[PDB]
């Protein structure tokens, strides 16, 4: 595990920098996929994993993996982060500069992290005990993020979206 | 698009926080499947997409995804400012300061971005006159994200890892 101060904190940024490229990459994908470029939009994806590769190699030098009851613990307290403090105040000052996307964007976010950290404080409860869950599917809104298990509503309650819409994990 | 300095910089740091629990989700995804977990692997992919939508909402509200030609562009300047300043020097700091985990994390990467500034450069080119590239397959090393698309080596030259490990994009 790395332990010097300045090769962390640079090992940190390249954690984030190439998490950044795999998202952009991932986006760009889809929009190749849209404009009529699936080879384009082939090697954008297979680039994508590439920098996850990167990314983990950081990640796992940083000492950050652990077993999945520790990993459940680190989302749980990432998701509690954004819900209670990050997007609150980023929500509240997106609307008092009057920048109504960013009161969206970070509404949809918000929104969807209330469950995220309450699905993996129930997966962390049967992984302490060295249980799986019992879920059989996962819908996802391809909109917002509004997450749900093993049902998808009648439509998005966060969005609007309808049920049609959400991307099954199964 | 968002216009206001500090709106503007909370959505930067909100696409980055992410970006990251996005990436930190397919890792924990991995060592949950790894450990015997199928379900929760499950939830911690599905959960991933959810952030990808996020991400995804924060960098159209910042105006940053244009078409296929200008994303290449960015994946073209993005590569580039790894390649020439960020790897090299947080290798050599690595080095610096004895870190042998570090040393070899930011190689491995350093690497794979020389192919995909060169490959990016190369699919600019027919996409800005409106072709797509012609390729069928992208092969990844799992070990270290080296990249060749259509033939591989039979060993990566990076880590040595067999072509029989390569992940396939087809
Ligand atoms: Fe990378
Ligand atoms: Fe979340
Ligand atoms: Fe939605
Ligand atoms: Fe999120
Ligand atoms: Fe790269
Ligand atoms: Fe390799």
């Amino acid at each position: 595990v790395v332990k010097r101060t300045m090769t962390k904190k640079f090992l940190e940024e390249a954690f984030a920098g190439e998490s950044m490229a795999h998202m952009r990459y991932l986006i760009f994908a889809e929009k190749a996929e849209q404009e009529g470029f699936p080879n384009i939009a082939k090697l954008f994806r297979a680039i994508a994993y590439a920098e996850f590769v990167h990314a983990k190699n950081h990640f796992i030098a940083l000492g950050k993996l652990g077993k999945t009851p520790e990993n459940l613990q680190m989302g749980i307290e990432g998701e509690t982060f954004e819900v209670e403090e990050m997007y609150p105040v980023y929500n509240k000052a997106a609307e008092f500069q009057g920048e109504k996307e960013a009161v969206r964007t970070t509404h949809y976010a918000l929104e969807a992290e209330k469950i995220h950290a309450e699905l993996y404080r129930k997966a962390k409860e049967k992984a302490e005990k060295g249980e799986d869950i019992e879920i059989k599917k996962v819908y996802i809104c391809p909109i917002c993020g509004y997450t749900a298990v093993d049902e998808a509503p009648e439509y998005c309650p966060v969005c609007g979206a309808p049920k049609e819409k959400f991307v099954v994990f199964e």
